[PDB]
């Protein structure tokens, strides 16, 4: 699809079996979501954005479908506002920025 | 032309004489800036991230060329760690996201 940036950038994803909304974010360097149970172990670890730093639990490996479009790789959990989708997702469902 | 996300998708931007580089951030409502020292008057408003809260002050109609685009538009300047436009730039390039 061609996303107008007009408004907010908003998909819809579906991780651990639920869908969801995320922020289709070129920005971000990783993916950030909401707090939520994922399954495996996580990693304590700590991501800097516009007001600081949060800490979050890594998940690696985890499968995701951003608008039916399958990508699996490291989940970052935590008191993150919104679903962010960074570039380590973005790059696997082949998203580009055009003009 | 069509940009992927491999590495952070930064840009030259040119303003006010100065050159400088920016993050394309679909993720991000407004543009941010480090301090850019423009003339006029600002309004200051508080805007968040990933983090928390910063404090900016915003400058309207600013001439801003983004890529050889030439656009005008809000700059909000504050303690970024990083330069961002937005999308209320994005959009003045005709820039949109694709997959
Ligand atoms: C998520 C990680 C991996 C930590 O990456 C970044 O945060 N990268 C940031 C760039 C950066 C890199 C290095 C250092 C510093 C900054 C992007 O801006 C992230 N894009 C969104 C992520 C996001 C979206 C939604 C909620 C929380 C976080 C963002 O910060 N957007 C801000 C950018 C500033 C701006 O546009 O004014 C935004 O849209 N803020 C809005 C919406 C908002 C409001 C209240 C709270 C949170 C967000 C606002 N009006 O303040």
């Amino acid at each position: 699809p061609q996303i107008t940036l007009w408004q907010r950038p908003l998909v819809t994803i579906k991780i651990g079996g639920q869908l969801k909304e995320a922020l289709l974010d070129t920005g971000a360097d990783d993916t950030v979501l909401e707090e939520m149970s994922l399954p495996g172990r996580w990693k304590p670890k700590m991501i800097g954005g516009i007001g600081g730093f949060i800490k979050v639990r890594q998940y690696d490996q985890i499968p995701i479908e951003i608008c039916g479009h399958k990508v699996i790789g490291t989940v970052l959990v935590g008191p993150t506002p919104t679903n962010v989708i960074g570039r380590n997702l973005l790059t696997q469902i082949g998203c580009t920025l055009n003009f």
